[PDB]
């Protein structure tokens, strides 16, 4: 899957709903909780390692990151993953953004940036969308068909990484992964396009 | 994971649907495909690379093996995986089954697995595997019958592993393979 679906994905807007009045795991056999603030309810699937995060039953404090996917769900609004611990405080670091941006097939343009990190414990499916998003705004990221080509590196104190591949989206399984966002360090991205 | 799942899972009914009236992939964005025969549709989800067997359209010839999950998914009856090309001739062959325990004395219980498809999901091998080693070997019968495992082994000595202790991931269960070249079972039981 390529162009069409990343601009479609990514062009979505996310809705962040932080201290839920709600997540249940109604039974163990479901694959995905029930998440509700306010009078707006969502299935959350857990198709990763999260769906061991969320044993059966009602959990407090915490923050649902939701992007609404095109299929209805248990009948409700689906979003997949992007859960994760509320602040016990508040919080804002802000990292250096290094880009390397491609002139032609010989040298490259390095411009830096910065991004700001406002939770404690931080989804995968929220640093990948915020920092897409960033790119399409920033350096015509899916502006154009041949503008799909890079990555994106989240590095940590320590010799941690993660990795988002801008020609792909971001796994399902991997949307529900979180990490620590104070130990974020920087975020180096590539993009191999002019 | 647990016995309570595994045993959730293998213990379910599974609906085999030859011959689909239809299999559609709506838009490219979607995560898996319908499938209908008969008045009923259901909507099979596909991970990994199993979607791009599937581009956007209408597929023809195409068999089910569905196993339906907890989740409705567009208003229908959900499952994952299990999807494969129909047979294009007609296709059987007797199996060896080859059962042998990893506990104490080892010999083998050997019988029958019949493969009536040309292209078969590991989704459907592994569950009328496991169903049949619930049946005959008391596999998931007890909390501490789940030991082991089960390779399909194919004429050119290439395999497939299923471990019992685990349920078969979502993305290996819209994988195939041949089922003309399956060669022999061979599972091995390290519970008494
Ligand atoms: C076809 C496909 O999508 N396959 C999936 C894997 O992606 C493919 O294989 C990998 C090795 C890369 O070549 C991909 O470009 C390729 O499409 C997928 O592997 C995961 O892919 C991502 C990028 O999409 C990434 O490389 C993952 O590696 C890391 C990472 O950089 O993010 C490696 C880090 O060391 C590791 N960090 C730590 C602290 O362990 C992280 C971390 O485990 C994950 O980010 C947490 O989600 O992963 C690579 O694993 C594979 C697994 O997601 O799924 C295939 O379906
Ligand atoms: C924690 C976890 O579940 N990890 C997954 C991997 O399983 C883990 O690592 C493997 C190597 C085993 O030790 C598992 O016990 C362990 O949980 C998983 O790997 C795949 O696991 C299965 C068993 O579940 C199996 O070993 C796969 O290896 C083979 C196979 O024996 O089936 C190796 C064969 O040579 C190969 N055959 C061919 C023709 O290439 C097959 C074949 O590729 C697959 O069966 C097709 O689906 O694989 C092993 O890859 C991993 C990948 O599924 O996912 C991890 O999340
Ligand atoms: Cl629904
Ligand atoms: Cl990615
Ligand atoms: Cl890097
Ligand atoms: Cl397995």
């Amino acid at each position: 899957h390529n162009y069409k679906s990343l601009k479609y994905y990514y062009s979505k807007p996310s809705i962040e709903l932080k201290n839920l009045d709600g997540l249940y795991r109604q039974k163990v056999t479901d694959k995905g909780v029930y998440v509700w603030k306010d009078r707006k309810d969502y299935f959350v699937g857990l198709l990763g390692k999260d769906i061991e995060k969320y044993p059966q039953g009602e959990h407090d404090k915490q923050d649902a990151f939701l992007v609404i996917e095109e299929e209805t769900v248990n009948g409700r609004q689906y979003s997949i993953g992007g859960l994760s611990k509320t602040n016990s405080k508040e919080f804002s670091k802000e990292v250096d953004v290094k880009v390397t941006r491609k002139i032609d097939e010989s040298s490259e343009k390095s411009k830096d940036s910065k991004f700001k990190i406002t939770k404690e414990e931080i989804s995968l499916k929220e640093l990948d969308f915020k920092l897409r998003k960033k790119l399409m705004e920033e350096e015509k990221l899916y502006g154009a068909v041949n503008n799909r080509k890079g990555k994106i590196v989240v590095k940590m104190e320590d010799d941690k990484f993660y990795t988002f591949e801008l020609t792909k989206k971001l796994q399902p399984h991997r949307m529900g992964d979180t990490i620590d966002g104070t130990k974020i360090k920087e975020i180096n991205v590539e993009l191999e396009y002019k």
